[PDB]
Order: structure tokens, then C-alpha cells, then sequence
């Protein structure tokens, strides 16, 4: 399944998950994450926050929309990091830097 | 860390995820998944759904909000399933029983 790839050494993120976007499904992630896909050191750290399969399932706010093509079934999951959490400065600046940040590359 | 929480053998549901509820966050598991976890089947059917750590990240999206209390990091993830997958009827039936489920127990 689509919901199960991941990514390969000497992939970039949009050769498996699609083209950077805005606002949209697949926005995560600067032309340099695209680009280094697993190598970016950025992404060890954004990965400590996505939910376990346990906790998407049950931790999420779930949305089944069945549709003539099949069912959509949304997971909405919401991580907190709280503000005097050791890791908060670097979780923002990386989300400033990679949400929505398809044309840019950081520095 | 919260998110990456998992249900061990002999736990319910809402001693690791919170009570079952209704058009919230941990709405998914009628009465009979709480109680019996992961020895329920239909929870490993629909772990089949959830996406990787890496489709979950890139595959979502992704939608961070600063809070007085910290960083709200939301990921909006959707698994497709054909409506011609051979597994089809199970996720739906399985969906119908346990999304917003707290409350009920299936038939047997």
C-alpha cells in the first residue's frame, strides 16, 4: 500500500511521496529535504514526532469518507511539544523551514 | 513521548490512548476493542491502513500551530483503499463498528 513506502537511501521524497506542495497533502519539506531525502539530518528528528502505528490509530481523530472510488480514511493525529521541551527551538525552526517550504532551501 | 506510545499485550485501549470517543482524537474502537486490544483482529486489519513513520511525514499534511503551551503538530494523513480491494467490505464493516464507537459491541 501507498500508506506503507518509505523511503530508500538515494531517493528524494517526491520520487515515493509525490511532488512538495503548500497547504495540501505532501507539503512537507524544503528542496533540500526533497533532495536528500533519508540523508537529511533533519528528518531523524521530524520522525520522533510522527505517531507509532498505535498511536495513529488510536490516538488520531479518525474520518472515514467513502466515495464512488473507494473509502478515504483520514487520520488526523496531533503531537505536542511542549514549549520548554529540550527539543522545541529546533522542532519549529525545522517545521518554519520545511512546512509549506517547496522552492526554498535553509540556511 | 506520547505519539510513539504502544499497546502492550493485556492493556485496553484508553490505559495508553485515552477514552474511546466520539468526533475526536481517539475516536477510533467500540467497546470490544478497548477492552481486548491488541488481541482483537480487527486491530491488526486495520494497522494495514495506518501510514509508515516515512508516509506519515511526507505523505500527510502537515500542519504545525504555536500555543502558549507549546508546538501543535498536526498530521492530516488519508489511506485510500479501492472499492474494488478484495479487502474492501472488512475496513468498511470494521470503520462502521469502531469509528465512534464507544458505546457498542459488535454482534457475534
Amino acid at each position: 500500500r501507498y500508506c506503507k513506502r518509505t523511503i530508500p537511501p538515494g531517493y528524494k521524497v517526491d520520487q515515493v511521496f509525490g511532488p512538495r506542495t503548500k497547504g495540501k497533502e505532501g507539503n512537507f519539506g524544503d528542496d533540500k529535504m526533497n533532495e536528500e531525502g533519508i540523508k537529511d539530518g533533519r528528518v531523524t528528528a521530524m520522525l520522533n514526532l510522527v505517531p507509532s502505528s498505535h498511536a495513529c490509530l488510536f490516538g488520531s481523530r479518525v474520518t472515514p469518507k467513502l466515495q464512488p472510488d473507494g473509502l478515504h480514511l483520514k487520520f488526523e493525529f496531533t503531537t505536542v511539544v511542549p514549549r520548554d521541551d529540550p527539543q522545541f527551538d529546533n522542532y519549529v525552526k525545522i517545521c518554519d523551514q520545511c512546512v509549506d517550504g517547496v522552492g526554498t532551501r535553509p540556511k
